[PDB]
Parts: C-alpha cells; structure tokens; sequence
C-alpha cells in the first residue's frame, strides 16, 4: 500500500501548523539478510541498535520473508544505511508530521501516532479529510485559529500562571459574528515535535475536557431570564441584607455582606448570591435553565473532538428552592471554557448564537436568536458597568475601548479564578474566557487573577484585528 501525503493544516491566514515531512522506513527480507551475517554489525551500528540484540532479532525471524528494521529515519540516516549495500535491506518513503508553531498551538492542532494517523485535536477530528487514501493525497485544512492571537494568548496565560503560582489555565478567544475560535491555549503545554517522555497531564486540552462550576460568570444569563420575564428592569432593587439567606437546611452566603438594597447592576458588581437567588425565586428556575440550555451551557458543542466533555445542566420537573438558587448563582452545573465562551459570544452578538467552528468560516451560517436583541443589549450595558463602574472589575478595563464582562471564583482551600467578557462593548467583535486553576498567591478572586489577563489579551487581540477604538470624545 502506497502511503498518501497527509493534508496541510494552516492557521486562518495560511501559516503552516502541521506539515508532512518525508522519512525513511527500512524493512528486511531475513531470508536475504541471513546470507550476509558479516554485514550485520555495520548495519546494527547504522540503526543505533546493539550488535548482539540486532543479531538475536534477525536469527529468531529467519523464517519471515518481511520484518521492519526501523521506522521514521530522516532521509539522510536512510541514505547512510542504503549506502552500506547490505543484501535483504529495502526502504519505503513514509510521512511524519512536523509542527512549526510547536507548544504554542499543541492542544488545538494535536498530533499523529506512529502510523501517520490522528491521535489528538484537529489531526484526530479531521483525520478523514487530512489522511487522503493509500494513492490520492489528503486535503489542506485552514483553522479558525489566528497564530498572531494564539501566540499573544499563549504568552499572557503562561506569564499569569507563573505570577500567581497556578497549576493550570485555559484561554479561549471567539469571533462573536462567525462562531470561529481565534485562539485556544492551555497551561501546562507540551512540544508535539518531542513526544519521548512527557505526561498525559501536559497533553490535556483543558479548554475542551476540564468541566467546572462556572459560578458568578453565569449570573448574567440568570439576569437575561429576569429581564425577559417582564417582571424586572435594571433600576429595580433587591434587599440582600444580611448577605445570607436560609433555605431549609441550606444557607445561601454572599462573599461580601455589607449591602442591603442593590439594583440589578449592583447584584452583578457585588456578585450577590442572595440577590440573584431572590430574583430566581420570583421568575422560576425553568426560565433560567432554558436560557442556559439555549446559549449551550452543558450542551454538545458539535465540534466532534473525541474526548470532548459536555458537562451537565441539571433539570427538574418541580425545582426545589435550593437547586433554583444554586443554578442561578452558577453552582450545581458543570461547563467547559469553550461552552462559556460560546455563551458569552451569543450575548455579545445581540443574543444570536452562531455555531462554533475550529475551521476558517468563509460563509457564516445563520445564527439562532436565543436571547431577544433588547435583553442582550441591556445585559451588555450592565456588564460594561461591571467593568467601568465604581467598585467594578477595573483590572478588566481595555485602554481605548469599552470592555464588558463578569468575574467568577469557585472553591474546588484551592480556588478557580474566571473572567468572561467581550469588547468593544458598543459593537462586540471578540468574546474571551480566562480560567486559572489554583492561584497560590494572596489574591485569588476572578477580578484580581483572571481580569488583568483578559485586559492585556483583549487589548492585543483588538489591535491585531484592526478594530477601531470606540471610547472617543
Ligand atoms: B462567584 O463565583 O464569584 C464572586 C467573586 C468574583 O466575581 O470573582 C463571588 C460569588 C461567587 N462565588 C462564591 O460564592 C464562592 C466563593 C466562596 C468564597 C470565595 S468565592
């Protein structure tokens, strides 16, 4: 069988991400090798193998009319072995993958196994498109990924992990208009060109497989349900005093407890679990579940990355009050960073969900209106206030632009620090999620740990895409 040329993977602008490299596999007709034993030591040397074990191997398989000697030698090493002119030694031309961006886009692109077959990421997901048929060559695949945004994201997430002594992290950037993933980076990462002795830990595409309680980052969807109910406007007040609320044996507790009356923007700025719980009791869990289901939290992303986790959105016929509250302030559900980014992309795109893509989108599919454009517009303004208002997430602010977003912190006393947002706030182009796992320095809150990463990556990302500054006189 004639091994086919595996199709080129590029970024959205044709930068090479995975290239088929010529290599040499050497096989032997032992029957013919057994006629030239005096050549074996020179041949053993040229293969790196020991003289004795090489000789043991060939003697044992002297019946077989075929065995492999070595796979995936460089052509140069291959020519050296052919230059020995040993009877019973023949060469096949094979293809191994090289990844020029290396660790920068490891998780997204993935890699091939020993047989030039997709084992991780896009290599696995689009294996049939890229492989061709062993012989017709495989087809070029242009990713949605912008290598320029990917490098910035990679660099800033790495610097955030080190500055906070964190064990892991994820950053996803999405085009809100096209459903395209512009960047997807995880720490820790690995060099896919050197897979000799490296942990399955480093190879985990956390953005797509790590499921977590999103906490306060889904309070905006609870608020979308509130504004869509006809019962709530942004200027309405909730009494959250004294920052706790008993629901049978369950006690809802706010992290900050020096508030009485908050307006709905204030509930988001303070991330008040009591405030959102009381709104949830009024509107019913069904309306909150429905919005979260529709923006894709705990739902199949359709990206068909094998080992992709879907997480869980809990459902009930009759919602108990405790489950109603915990859903509303973002516990009792499990999501991935890609789902959260996708949910924020729909909010940012005036309530319209466009299907997620890891490949360059030339013809944008029709979106689903999952939140009414007026509710989406209102929730955008409130999330702009969360970043810009007194006591807000000022570290999320993006010089030259109106940014909008929401911090989160969950307990796993280890913590998960989250920031999800989009910019520019008036004409959203980009949604971003930053997840940092177990920050080990003093500040562990989303607004302290993850928000500065959002600021710098978003600042860079908007400039690389030549988005015009929207904070003018
Ligand atoms: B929410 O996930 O995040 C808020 C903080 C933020 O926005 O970064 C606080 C309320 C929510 N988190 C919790 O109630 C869980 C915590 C327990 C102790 C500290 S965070």
């Amino acid at each position: 069988a004639i091994p086919a040329h595996r199709g080129l993977i590029t970024d959205r602008n044709g930068e090479p991400l995975a290239v088929s490299t010529p290599v040499t596999t050497l096989w032997a007709n032992p029957k013919e090798l057994m006629t030239a034993k005096e050549r074996w030591p020179q041949l053993a040397a040229a293969l790196g193998q020991d003289t004795k074990l090489f000789a043991d191997r060939i003697e044992q398989n002297a019946e077989r009319e075929f065995i492999y000697l070595v796979r995936g030698l460089t052509p140069e090493q291959g020519e050296g072995v052919i230059a020995l002119k040993v009877p019973g030694v023949y060469s096949i031309e094979e293809f191994r993958r090289f990844y020029p961006a290396g660790e920068v886009v490891a998780h997204a692109v993935g890699f091939t196994d020993v047989d030039d077959r997709g084992r991780e990421g896009i290599e696995l997901a689009f294996d049939e498109w890229l492989a061709g048929v062993p012989a017709k060559p495989g087809k070029t695949l242009a990713l949605s990924i912008d290598l320029r945004l990917q490098y910035l994201a990679h660099r800033e997430l790495r610097n955030a992990l080190l500055e906070n002594g964190a064990k892991a992290g994820s950053l996803v950037i999405m085009d809100v208009k096209t459903g395209e993933i512009l960047a997807m980076t995880n720490q820790p990462t690995y060099n896919p060109n050197n897979r000799r002795n490296l942990q399955p830990a480093a190879m985990r595409n956390r953005a797509m497989i790590d499921v977590f309680e999103p906490g306060s980052t889904v309070k905006p969807f609870s608020m979308s349900a509130a504004l869509a109910s006809g019962r709530w406007k942004p200027s309405d007040i909730v009494d959250v005093y004294p920052g706790t609320l008993q629901i049978g044996r369950y006690t809802i507790r706010d992290v900050s407890r020096n508030s009485r009356q908050l307006d709905l923007t204030g509930i988001l700025i303070k991330s008040s679990n009591v405030g959102i719980s009381k709104i949830a009791f009024d509107i019913g869990a069904e309306s909150i579940y429905s919005v979260m289901q529709q923006v894709g939290l705990g739902q199949d992303t359709g990206l068909g990355f094998p080992g992709e986790r879907v997480g869980n959105l809990p459902n009930h016929r009759k919602w108990p009050k405790a489950e109603t509250a915990t859903l509303a302030y973002g516990y009792g559900l499990s999501v991935t960073a890609i789902q959260l980014a996708h949910a924020y992309a729909a909010l940012a795109n005036d309530g319209k969900s466009v299907p997620l893509s890891m490949t360059r989108v030339d013809r944008v599919p029709d979106g689903v209106q999952v939140i009414s454009p007026e509710v989406a517009s209102t929730v955008q303004g409130m999330l702009q206030q969360v970043v810009e208002a007194q006591g807000g997430v000022f570290r999320a602010q993006v010089p030259g632009y109106h940014a909008a977003g929401k911090s989160g912190t969950a307990r796993k006393n280890a913590y998960r620090s989250l920031f999800a947002g989009f910019a520019p706030a008036t004409d959203p182009r980009i949604a971003m999620v930053v997840v940092i796992d177990e920050p080990s320095k003093a500040g562990y809150f989303g607004g302290l740990v993850s928000a500065p990463v959002f600021s710098k990556v978003m600042a860079g990302a908007l400039r690389l895409m030549n988005v015009p500054p929207d904070n003018l006189p």
